[PDB]
DNA sequence: AGCCTTTGACCAGCG
DNA sequence: TCGCTGGTCAAAGGC
């Protein structure tokens, strides 16, 4: 379960890539008409979580 | 009802 | 040309 930024995600894949332990999970900004897409994938060194980010928001956070 | 995660299948770039 | 592979699709099931 990846942390709380405000917006709302529906996860909509998982792979475990090459050079990775944990899998990866992409989620999509479930506003209708925003295309913000999110990759989390978490790596032992450091108990580190990585999420990145594809796109700006069209809209205001959720209420 | 509607929206979520899970999942293997599908996909397109590329070495 | 064709596999590998990171990214996406969508059916299935659960709450
Ligand atoms: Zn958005």
């Amino acid at each position: 379960a990846p942390a709380e930024d405000g917006y709302n995600w529906r996860k909509y894949g998982q792979k475990l890539v090459k050079g990775s332990e944990y899998p990866r999970s992409y989620y999509k900004c479930t506003n209708p008409n925003c295309q913000v897409k999110k990759k989390v994938e978490r790596s032992r060194e450091g108990h580190i979580t990585e999420i990145i980010y594809k796109g700006a928001h069209n809209h205001l956070k959720p209420l």
